[PDB]
Formats: C-alpha cells, structure tokens, sequence
C-alpha cells in the first residue's frame, strides 16, 4: 500500500468470523492479537448499539483538567441488563468460546474461564490518547512471570462505531506478548519508552479483535469533532480470578433463568471444578451454587 | 538450651494478646506460626456445639483413593450455622492487623477477602494427606517462586485439641523460602522423602498462621474415638476468586448484620467485584 522503501508498520492479521478457530487462535499465538470480520453482525451491532443508547445518553462526559486522566470516555457495564441482543445471542458466540477454550480450559476441567467485564467504551471527541498498558497489568503480579506466564485475561473488543486512526482507534503494539521483561510503561521502567511503534485496530461495526491480555495498547486520541467512537469489550478471565463486576449479584434471577448454562457460568450463577493434583471455585459447601439459585 | 547440645534442632508460639507486628515478623521468618487463644476457650466450645449437627449430617467416605475426603469431613457453611462464628470469631481485630500486613497496600482499603471457611475433622483411621502449598490452588502461584506475592493465606484453628496422634497438621517452616516451588511429590521434588516437618500441637482456640507457600499436610489420625476438629479460615487477594459463592449462599438478613468490614469479606461490599461503577452494597441496599 505504501511507496517503496517506505517503512512497513507492524502487522494485525485480520480473519472473517467464519475462518476456523485454529487459524484465528494460530494469528493470536503468533502476534498477541487479532482482527475478527463480523464477529459480530451488522443486524446484531446495530440492535445492540439502539438497546444501550439510553443508558449511554443518561451518562455525562467527563471533562478534567489532566489529559492524563483517560476523561472524555463514557462507559457501562449493565450489558446483560440493558440489552436482548447482548445476553441471547452476542454472548452466545461459539467462536468466541472455542477461543476461551483454547486459551483457557484444561482437559477435563470444564470451563476454565469466565467474564471480568462487559463495557460499553465510548470515546468522545477530542478525547486524548490512553497510556500503553497491558490489561494483566489488573491483576499486579502477572508481568513478573514473563511471557513464559499463563494468559490472565483476553479482550473481544468489538467496534459498535466504526474504529478509524482518527477517531481513536485502540493503538496495539503485535508481539509484545513475547518481549523478555514486562514491565509497566513508563520512563523509569521501560527501556523503550517513547519509541514504542503501534498500528491502530481499524474496524467496522461488528468486527472485534482478539487481544491477549500481555499485549501492550492504549485508545488513541479522538482527534475529530463529532464521532463518538463506540467499542464493547468482551473481558474474560481465568476462573480463578475476581471479576471487575459482581454480575451475580446485579444482573437479575429471571435473567439468570433465561441463560444457557455457560452463560450462567460466565456470569457466576453457576460453579466451575478445577482438579488439584487428586475443588469448586465460586461453589457451595461441595455443591455447585446453581442448586442453591434453582438453576437446577 | 531447646534441645540436648550437639542434636539436629527441627515454629514459633505467640498468645493472642501479643502485637500483630510481632506475630508478622515470626510469619515472615519461618511462613507459619501459633497464636494461641486466637478464639476465647467458650466461644471455639460453642461454635463446636452449634456445628455438630451440621457435622453429623455429612456421610464419612472410607475409600483408600489418596484424596483429602478419604475418612475427612469438610463443611464449609460456618455463617449460616453458628452464630458464634459470624458475629464474634471472624470480628477478630488480630486477624484483620495480620490481614492488612500480609495483603493491604497504602490507600487502597482492604487488599483482601475470605476464600473459604471449612471445618475439616479427621476421622479415626484416615490416611496422612499429601503434602501441598495452598497457593497450589492458584496454579500459576508456585512458578513464581519466593519472590512471589501472598497469594491465600489460613488461620487453621483447632476446635478440638490437635495432637501428634489424631492428626495435627504437620508443617514444614521455611518452605516459602525454598528458591523452586514444585509440586510435592516423588518425580518433581528432589527433596522428596527427605522433608522434615513439625506437627502443630495445639488446644481448642489456638491457632496456626500459615503462608500459602509453606508445605504441610495433614496427619495420619491413627487414634480410634478421636474426630479432630479444626476451622480453616483461608483469606486471599482481592484479585483471586473464592472458592465459596458466599454472597449468593449466606442470606441477605445475615449480610446486614455484618460490618462493613466483614460484608467486604463475604463480597457483599466492593476496583473489584462493583457494580457499573458503584459499590455493590448500594444495590444489595447495604449503605445507608
Ligand atoms: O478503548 C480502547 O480502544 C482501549 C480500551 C482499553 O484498552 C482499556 O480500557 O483497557
Ligand atoms: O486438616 C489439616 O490439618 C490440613 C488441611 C489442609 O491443609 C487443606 O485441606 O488444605
Ligand atoms: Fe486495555
Ligand atoms: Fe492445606
């Protein structure tokens, strides 16, 4: 695309959501991340977009006086209530799952995974860029295991809006996952602080990409005037960790009676059993908690 | 003077009135340690009698398998069932300064909640258990060596009285300081068959301190009437999962009579575990 003896920016590999899961999963061993075409359908975005509206309309921009505050950024987390569409068929995604499983599911463990997150990422314009970060980086022990570590956490984070360079489009940096040292990003830490070399996610709605959570990123500036660049990121972690939200305790029963049973798991309505050497995380007293909850 | 000059020497003890500051740095050194009367001698004899029938409901398996349900009862309800328990034991101010040591950072509130509160009583004739780290469950913890954070925490609790014969825990201490943490066992541990351990000997309402990083295991109850009884109360990170659903499980009218402080602990009170946000104890109506 650019002139000879140009320098090539780094490369997201992009895939429709009909490639198989192990083509996409082998793009997000290599580079950390990957685009997904239509992850999501445009019918389905745009319900989703209309269904959350309200809720995004009801919550104020907040403007500061430290750009370095990551202000100018609507966001909300009440997916499964707010929205049909969300909680019956875009958290049913089988591609999605397949990839959960092969990140995080252990033979003969069940389901090794469940949601941190469901949020709704608005970045207003004019809003200014997000420091790179690592998204483990939420749980402060993860970076001392090096990229030898296990994966903490991945994003779906899907384009509600379409993501342009100029609108603020999440800037990733490919094969970070592998560098020797993670650290944070800043001055005192990060040899290569200032001469990190991103390539921006540019997406239409419906399409996400996957991104390991030892992958280092951050929004870009919003530099137009009038695009307020929705994202919905899917965050999901091992079944060991603590959630961000406490779904289980906000999202109600007759929700929770509609959902499939991996739903249910995803969202702690349902208990998961890990194997230790010769245990329920999230159970009760040797029973899964769907017992207790009438979730059969 | 501690044992006969020229011997091999082989887990320090505190009282419960002693300084959390002392207790912690006996904690640091050797990963484990007592603190005897950490519950009043009347208040472990009631909490034993309010969980009794609970205990009497629970079939003993005698299996020969190597688990840790082989001839061991384990109950995890302790909230629901014994008064006792959620209104004075876990409102232990010593535990809460232990817990801020071990877990909390400075302007961040309590880094920390429960994992699980298990009474486990070996049954006459069980099997010793294996050897393991706590921090096993958590199965990344171990690769990241002594260097690692805390990852859980246990305040093991003797109910009834723990001896050399009807299974006291035997402890390894100094274990969290080994520079490989592996699994215990005969293909990944070089020192396996050669670790020397310590059993917790200890009365009703002491009870041991230990690190998730210190390996132990519980003893053969080789004893014949003898149901020793012990009440874990494993703390972890704020980041970590429990393995009880405590606040789908312990019903509101119970929650509402916590502290704020012991609402936190259950997760009936928020960072982590919020509600869009919010804490979670608006919704749960919980703050004023
Ligand atoms: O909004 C974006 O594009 C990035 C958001 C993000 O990376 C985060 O919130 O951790
Ligand atoms: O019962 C004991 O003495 C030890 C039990 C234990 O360590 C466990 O179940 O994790
Ligand atoms: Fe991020
Ligand atoms: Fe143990």
């Amino acid at each position: 695309l650019v002139p000879r003896g140009s320098h090539m920016p780094p490369r997201l590999q992009r895939f429709p959501a009909t490639a198989s899961a192990d083509e996409i999963f082998a793009a997000f061993q290599e580079d950390g991340c990957v685009v997904i075409e239509g992850f999501i359908s445009p019918e389905q975005v745009a319900r989703f977009s209309q269904e959350v509206d309200p809720a995004m309309e009801k919550i104020p921009v907040e403007v500061t006086n430290n750009g370095n505050s990551n202000d100018r950024t609507k966001r909300f987390s009440k997916c499964v209530i707010a929205s049909p569409t969300f909680r019956n068929e875009i958290i049913e995604s089988d591609l999605m799952h397949e990839l959960c499983d092969r990140v995080f599911s252990k033979p003969g463990e069940g389901m090794g995974y469940h949601f941190n997150d469901n949020m709704v990422i608005e970045v207003q314009p004019g809003a200014p860029a997000q420091r790179l970060h690592r998204d483990q980086e939420l749980y402060p022990w993860w970076n001392s295991m090096g990229p030898a570590g296990p994966e903490c956490v991945i994003n779906f984070f899907c384009a509600v809006t379409p993501f342009t360079e100029e609108n603020g489009a999440t800037r990733l940096v490919p094969g970070s996952h592998l560098w020797p040292e993670f650290t944070q990003i800043n001055e005192r830490d990060c040899p290569q602080f200032g001469k990190i070399e991103t390539v921006p996610a540019i997406m239409q709605p419906g399409d996400c990409y996957l991104m390991s959570g030892k992958v280092i990123h951050g929004a870009g500036h919003n530099a137009t005037t009038t695009d307020r660049r929705r994202a919905l990121a899917l965050a999901i972690i091992r079944r060991e960790l603590r959630p961000m939200q406490a779904f289980s305790l906000s999202v109600p029963m007759k929700l929770a009676r509609e959902m499939s049973e991996r739903s249910q798991t995803m969202f702690g309505f349902r208990s998961s059993v890990q194997h230790c050497d010769v245990v329920h995380f999230w159970g009760n007293d040797g029973k899964d908690i769907a017992h207790h909850l009438g979730l059969i």
